[PDB]
């Protein structure tokens, strides 16, 4: 890790003598999801590259911001544009801004992203709470938390197995169902991949056996810091594709398919974290 | 990864100024596979040393080759002794010459090697055509695409579910069948493992569950950097020997077992790679 | 790798010419085995930091040390404190212990540590023989081998299907029978994960359903070693907790499970390698 406790304290004490905000809720917005920065109010605009020890984003479009303001009654920091492991990023700056986070008093961390449906009851469109995960990078030694342990932030040998909250996903079924919805909230384990290519039909079919429902190339990593850290964690997947499992389908996933999606389903779980932030307790 | 676009294009205008052949193919000659090389016509070799920006093979033999010529009506160049990530080499370096050919102007990639059979119904010698593969090193991070991605190469999410051009497949299990050969051509997946040490009787159930048909240490990652090239992609594994799956066998695995497979049922491979250039498009 | 042939040489020198000692038998203690170290006699300690080119131990407790002695009639060097991959440990520093010991001349190695339980037959404070292991990391790359083969330690490619003895295993099961104990001696399969954070259900499950009967993040990487290096090896694994599979558990993994198992059950693990001594050839 080329941080120093140093590093992440400097930046939170840059941060919060810029912003008047205190957030409380860290909330990482996930390809074509960004939108949510729209909801806020009082909203101050943070480019990382002008924020202290932030891995300046490479040319994924120059647009990597940090949004601080109030969501629907909560006092919250967006990160539109996350940071990839496929992008050539180590994943301790990966999950930098998490570690930030926690310095800057957040106690939740809400983490939504793109995914390809491994299980066939999913849709196109559908949103898959994240129940669990399956952190394959993290069997070989692809752990954020791999490297000397501070103690600061917490224990040495975190425990993973609660990592996404009991009570929020409760009150997220509860709220989905209080709205009214055509579809139902769907379910799931997500796993996690390193990407930056697309899986063939072989690893598909790993990933179903392994019990995946979704496969996406981000969010464990900041998960596993987050928990580390012990903020409460929740999360969900916009299913925008269902991974090619048979050889016999003469498609293929792409970039359009992801953003398409997330493009006219966005929106919908734009409105869902907006009025779940009133049910994260303070 | 260490190199820069311009470094791949200075290996190809210092090539392609330094031969009048202009491939259209390349072949990369597996364990035992090398003697493909002798049915070269006009053949015109490149010492690996030699060349700008290639990796310089330590010392596995020093043999490390890059042969031009022309093979049963098509322009070749060869690539005699492939690198490994074993051996050390990152995979930007493993699959540097894959990029080099494509600015060469080559088109196909011809993917040979030697493998394990996983599969039952597999006999030492048999040829298995590759239809899928299982790359399990990518999904921990290790893809040759990790980095910032070059539009001038491809895109950023490239597509493998179809990776193995379907028409080759079926040319090439037609050819088998124009040859009428003893054993019939198998096909399958085939399952990449870092290596170098081989695999444990569990792992061997593991890959077996995974529905791997072969295992080896290579391919995979030159077929992702050829398949984001835009390259025509097809390939095969000579099984040299049937991993041990369980406790009961008295039998190891050993170099002598891959070469002296790779020595008799080796010519076969060199023939049917030979007949199927015609088949290859131009 | 960071070592030379040299490095371990000179070590190894160090080490001969400041200790009469000549151990036969290399015992890696696990967590909370190390009380291991207080049956040797003739006991002669050195700490890492004072070994040549030994890891320096960071700061887990600043604890590491070798220590030579005889333990039930072996001439014995036993390791208390192991170097982790998760502590940031590259593998080839990991294992570098192991290749010192094989130039010391030991000829076997005997490897415990503690695991979580996969297999549900298995209960807190079994002891696991171990039959054979899955190495998740060495599928990815990180196996401690990767790099230049030095054919002075080993071959290029060594087979791993035979790595836990099977005359060891059997006089070990035999000894445990000759004691008449309680609990029957567990067997089964290792597989090893990077850590340092504890599994997920979905992911104890994908160990579940892989064959793995215990978990842990050490000793592959050593086994492979030794056995590259030709010596003979055996070990075993103190089931500290059983890996939460079902979400209905209202229980969670820590360091404080972990070392309380080996707190009381750890002293029948001490007397059973003792014991083994005598079984192990010379
Ligand atoms: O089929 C899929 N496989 C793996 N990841 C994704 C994702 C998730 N994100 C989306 C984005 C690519 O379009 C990249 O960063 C991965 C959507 N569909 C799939
Ligand atoms: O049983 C096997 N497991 C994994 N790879 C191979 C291979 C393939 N190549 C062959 C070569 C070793 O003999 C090394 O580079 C791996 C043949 N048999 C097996
Ligand atoms: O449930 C488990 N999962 C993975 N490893 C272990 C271990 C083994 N060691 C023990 C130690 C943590 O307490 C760390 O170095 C891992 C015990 N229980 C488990």
């Amino acid at each position: 890790n080329g941080y120093t406790y140093e590093d992440y304290k400097n930046t939170a004490e840059w941060l919060l003598s810029h912003t008047k905000h205190r957030p409380q809720v860290a909330i990482i917005c996930g390809s074509g999801l960004g939108g949510l920065t729209d909801k806020l109010t009082q909203a101050q605009i943070f480019d990382y590259s002008e924020i202290p020890n932030f891995p300046r984003s490479t040319v994924p479009g120059h647009a990597g911001r940090l949004v601080f303001g109030f969501l629907n009654g909560r006092a919250c920091v967006m990160m539109q544009g996350r940071f990839h492991m496929y992008e050539g990023y180590p994943l301790w700056k990966v999950t930098f801004p998490v570690r930030v986070f926690h310095l800057l008093g957040v106690d939740t961390l809400v983490v939504t992203n793109a995914a390809g449906g491994l299980n066939p009851k999913f849709e196109v469109g559908d949103i898959m709470l994240i129940r669990d995960h399956i952190n394959l990078p993290g069997f070989s030694g692809q752990n954020p938390l791999r490297g000397p342990n501070d103690e600061r932030f917490g224990d040495r040998f975190p425990a993973m197995s609660d990592a996404y909250d009991r009570t929020m996903r409760q009150r997220a079924l509860s709220t989905w169902k209080q709205m009214g919805e055509q579809r139902e909230l769907q379910e799931g384990t997500y796993v996690m991949v390193a990407g930056p290519s697309f899986e063939t039909v072989a690893e598909c079919r790993v990933l179903q056996k392994l019990g995946a429902d979704a496969v996406g190339m981000s969010t464990v990593p900041e998960v596993i810091v987050a928990r580390h850290c012990g903020l409460r964690v929740f999360g969900f997947s916009l299913i925008t594709n269902k991974v090619i499992m048979d050889y016999e389908s003469l498609e293929k996933a792409n970039f359009e398919e992801v953003l398409a999606a997330g493009k006219q389903a966005a929106q919908k779980l734009e409105q869902f974290v907006s009025i779940l932030m009133a049910s994260i307790p303070l």
